[PDB]
C-alpha cells in the first residue's frame, strides 16, 4: 500500500477520478489516492507490478491511446499488457521512482499538467514528470 507523490509538485499525488487517472492536491475522498503495487499481472518476475486501486479493488491503472485511466481488469492479456509497468530508478532522481510500461518500454507514466498521460521521456521536465515518490 502506497501513494505516489510527484516529484515536481510535491503535494500533488497520484489519484483516480471518475474513473480517470490524474494528480491532484488535497485528494478528496483520499482514498483515491492509495494504490497497491501487486505483481504484474502480465508478468510477475522481480520489478514488474501493477498498481491495484485500493477503493476499487479490481480496477489498476492501465494505458490505451496513450492516456492512463483506471479500469476493471477484464482478465485479458491485453489488458495485462497495457496495466503492467517496471518500477525503475526515478528518471529525474534515482532515489525516487519512475513507472516504465511492461508493452511499450520506452514509454512512462507521466502528469502532463494534472492529466496522467503514458509518454515518452526527452526533456528534463519531462523526467521530473515522470517522477515519483512512493509513500508508505
Ligand atoms: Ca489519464
Amino acid at each position: 500500500k502506497a501513494k505516489f507523490q510527484s516529484y515536481n509538485y510535491p503535494n500533488m499525488y497520484i489519484r483516480h477520478a471518475n474513473f480517470d487517472a490524474r494528480i491532484d492536491e488535497n485528494v478528496t475522498p483520499e482514498m483515491d489516492s492509495q494504490w497497491e503495487l501487486v505483481p504484474g499481472l502480465a508478468n510477475s518476475g522481480d520489478g514488474y507490478v501493477s498498481i491495484q486501486s485500493v477503493n476499487y479493488p479490481g480496477y489498476y491503472l492501465r494505458h490505451s491511446n496513450y492516456d492512463l485511466s483506471l479500469e476493471k481488469n477484464d482478465g485479458t492479456s491485453l489488458f495485462a499488457e497495457s496495466a503492467t509497468f517496471k518500477i525503475v530508478p526515478g528518471l529525474a532522481d534515482p532515489s525516487y521512482i519512475s513507472f516504465q510500461s511492461y508493452n511499450f518500454p520506452t514509454r512512462y507514466i507521466r502528469h502532463y499538467n494534472y492529466l496522467l498521460r503514458l509518454d515518452e521521456i526527452v526533456t528534463e521536465l519531462d523526467r521530473q514528470d515522470a517522477t515519483f515518490k512512493i509513500i508508505s
